[PDB]
């Protein structure tokens, strides 16, 4: 906390003009990148939807596959550690 609306000068969190300066740093890169401006596009394009035609869009959804991939890995992690968690994961006769 400070005693300042939210910036003032001496008083100055970390954001505040930080934040321009920040903003400025992004415009310098942003304009500097502007005569290039490509890969940055191209990269993105290709990885999402390429062909955008049962190519694209199978890599659409490969990129949901990874997903889905990483969901599973961490469900399976919170079961194999305890299969017999007063039957957890072995619900059978399911008491315990």
């Amino acid at each position: 906390m400070e005693q300042a609306p939210e910036d003032q000068g001496p008083q100055r969190e970390p954001y505040n003009d930080w934040t321009l300066e920040l903003l400025e740093e992004l415009k310098n890169e942003a304009v500097r990148h502007f005569p290039r401006i490509w890969l940055h596009s191209l990269g993105q394009h290709i990885y999402e939807t390429y062909g955008d035609t049962w190519t694209g869009v199978e890599a659409l959804i490969r990129i949901l596959q990874q997903l889905l991939f990483i969901h599973f890995r961490i469900g399976c992690r919170h079961s194999r550690i305890g299969i017999i968690q007063q039957r957890r994961t072995r619900n059978g006769a399911s008491k315990s």
